[PDB]
């Protein structure tokens, strides 16, 4: 019954994919940011001046205060507010209604985006990293034990406005070409993988595999870019540099600030190399490869002048928490999160991005040996 999933996600290009839910009795209908990256259901309770609309848990006989306050800090932005539950249910999702934990934001500071047209966002990631701590219930978690949904859903995120789909329970077959390829959920927290090697148009960038895992790596739905750490972002950028030489570009744009233009249809594709990250296997020495392209991680934005040229960002940036794989590096590919088998799963998307004469590939098997090494501790 998973083509009644299908294309329910929407969204604005840098600004996150989200699906439609209702809270409370009688159902009311608000637009949820879809995030891996926590594990929080939080949702706008309170007037803003970018929100639509908002919770108003007044008009819901099912809401029960939790009389505790809560917040969350994020890279970007934050919010806080009070917890409470009542019932929830996804239109264009399983057929079930679940009690979940709803925290209600009162107050927040770069958070809700200006017309962005979500009022609030789902952390699908586990209760470790839960606030303000792991007693708070994630509605996954929540879905899986009061219903009979299996324990794993998989996410179509379609690039540039834009589309996708969340498959809640399941693997959506029509949805991904080719094989899927498994990598072992490192621990329970954040969506952890273990990263093994890294190659930058097939030269291998020859670092100690810890730097590509320092200190952790995350699949990360909940932010635009590729980020990497220090050392990694520095080797990257030098590489990708040298590979498109033939121009110039101002340094700001290596930065993520200024934006790069071309006479439209002329954007010179093919200097920018692809990058193959190769993830952990499922058994002894094994590993397999995912490669992206240069249209995932030149993000196309919205010329601020009047000529209509083809105009991008940099989307690769610089962290100092680790590797973040966000939504640049899963658009193009079917990614499942199988919490019942630890597990995340990629395979080549239906929505692929299209080169001429290059192809975004999941690619396996590889031998690596040591690859317990490369997690850091
Ligand atoms: C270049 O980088 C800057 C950057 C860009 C972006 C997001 C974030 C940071 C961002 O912060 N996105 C966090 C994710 O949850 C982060 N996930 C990992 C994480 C990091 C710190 C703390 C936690 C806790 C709460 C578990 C979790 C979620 C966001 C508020 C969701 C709202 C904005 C969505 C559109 C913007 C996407 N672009």
């Amino acid at each position: 019954s998973f083509v009644e999933m299908v294309d329910n996600l929407r969204g604005k290009s840098g600004q996150g994919y989200y699906v439609e839910m209702t809270v409370g009795s009688p159902p009311q209908t608000l637009n949820i940011l879809v995030d891996t990256g926590s594990s929080n259901f939080a949702v706008g309770a309170a007037p803003h001046p970018f929100l639509h609309r908002y919770y108003q848990r007044q008009l819901s006989s099912t809401y029960r205060d939790l009389r505790k306050g809560v917040y969350v800090p994020y890279t970007q932005g934050k919010w806080e507010g009070e917890l409470g539950t009542d019932l929830v249910s996804i239109p264009h999702g399983p057929n079930v209604t679940v009690r979940a934990n709803i925290a209600a934001i009162t107050e927040s500071d770069k958070f809700f985006i200006n017309g962005s047209n979500w009022e609030g966002i789902l952390g699908l990631a586990y209760a470790e990293i839960a606030r303000p701590d792991d007693s708070l219930e994630p509605f996954f978690d929540s879905l899986v034990k009061q219903t009979h949904v299996p324990n794993l859903f998989s996410l179509q995120l379609c690039g540039a406005s834009v589309g996708g789909s969340m498959i809640i329970g399941g693997i959506d077959h029509s949805l991904y070409t080719g094989s899927l390829w498994y990598t072992p959920i490192r621990r329970e927290w954040y969506y952890e993988v273990i990263i093994v090697r890294v190659e930058i148009n097939g030269q291998d960038l020859k670092m100690d595999c810890k730097e590509y895992n320092y200190d952790k790596s995350i699949v990360d739905s909940g932010t635009t870019n590729l980020r990497l750490p220090k050392k990694v972002f520095e080797a990257a950028v030098k590489s990708i540099k040298a590979a498109s030489s033939t121009e110039k570009f101002p340094d700001g744009f290596w930065l993520g600030e200024q934006l790069v233009c071309w006479q439209a249809g002329t954007t010179p594709w093919n200097i920018f190399p692809v990058i193959s990250l190769y993830l952990m296997g499922e058994v002894t020495n094994q590993s397999f490869r995912i490669t992206i392209l240069p249209q995932q991680y030149l993000r196309p934005v919205e010329d601020v002048a009047t000529s209509q040229d083809d105009c991008y960002k940099f989307a690769i940036s610089q962290s100092s928490t680790g590797t973040v794989m966000g939504a640049v590096i899963m658009e193009g590919f079917y990614v499942v999160f199988d919490r019942a088998r630890k597990r995340i799963g990629f395979a080549v998307s239906a929505c692929h991005v299209h080169d001429e004469f290059r192809t975004a590939a999941v690619e396996g098997p590889f031998v690596t040996l040591d690859m317990e090494d490369c997690g850091y501790n």
